[PDB]
């Protein structure tokens, strides 16, 4: 396992992508040694904080190492100015504002997929021991139409309320059944097609809600069978919760015959059967 280090000149901005609480999202472009390839990058740069350190770098290592078909790849490392997150650039996006782009052109199937995937990659995450902390749509990129992959896992190693289970608001108790109820807020955005978790709600009474019984609402394109895999997510005992074996067998079941569990409303009207 092998991590790169760039130099600051190496790596030239474009534009802004977007940022967030760690920091900020840089569409960039990389040359290698010479003045013959170059690539389209994606340049996470976080502000306060952490630091070149020995500490640092044993991190950045593990995540380097991270090696998945669902899991983006740290690509390089710079350190110059700032700490600077390398990774090569999905042109798509991230999947959150993918569904809610192509709402009228995404079908069954492709959203069986993603979620199968995403359980993928969080199989790898678990069988490594990392636990994502932030699962959440934004946070899955778009390789392509049948092919997302989950970034930013163990952020807080270097450095969202409404995604984060009970244990972890008041606890914070962060595990890998904790990450599957992120998992299920991550497919829920997935089949409102990127609707927005307790909408016009405010964060100081997410955690009474939870814990009155009330989760979020069946997705009006979901069946009662997917939704009972989301209420098992959200579950208050965290190991009553599916794991991420069971979810991925589970969707990739329901992958076999897409439109048996999901109902997208063509001209024709569909209808259920039970």
């Amino acid at each position: 396992a092998q991590l790169r280090i760039l130099k600051e000149t190496e790596l030239k901005r474009v534009k802004v992508l977007g940022s967030g609480a760690f920091g900020t999202v840089y569409k960039g472009i990389w040359v290698p040694e010479g003045e013959t390839v170059k690539i389209p990058v994606a340049i996470k740069i976080l502000n306060e904080g952490p630091k070149a350190n020995v500490e640092f770098m044993d991190e950045a290592l593990i995540m380097a190492s991270m090696d998945h078909p669902h899991l983006v790849r740290l690509l390089g490392v710079c350190l110059s100015p700032t700490i600077q997150l390398v990774t090569q650039l999905m042109p798509h996006g991230c999947l959150l504002e993918y569904v809610h782009e192509h709402k009228d052109n995404i079908g069954s199937q492709l959203l069986l997929n993603w979620c199968v995937q995403i359980a993928k990659g969080m199989m790898y995450l678990e069988e490594r021991r990392l636990v994502h902390r932030d699962l959440a749509a934004r946070n899955v990129l778009v390789k392509s139409p049948n092919h997302v992959k989950i970034t930013d896992f163990g952020l807080a190693r270097l450095l969202p309320i409404k995604w984060m289970a009970l244990e972890c608001i008041h606890y914070r108790k962060f595990t890998h059944q904790s990450d599957v109820w992120s998992y299920g807020v991550t497919i829920w955005e997935l089949m409102t097609f990127g609707g927005k978790p307790y909408d016009g709600i405010p964060t100081r009474e997410i955690p009474d809600l939870l814990e009155k019984g009330e989760r979020l609402p069946q997705p009006p394109i979901c069946t009662i069978d997917v939704y009972m895999v989301m209420v098992k997510c959200w579950m208050i005992d965290a190991d009553s919760r599916p794991k991420f074996k069971e979810l991925a067998a589970e969707f990739s079941r329901m992958a076999r015959d897409p439109q048996r569990y999901l109902v997208i409303q063509d001209d024709r009207m569909k209808l259920p059967s039970p």
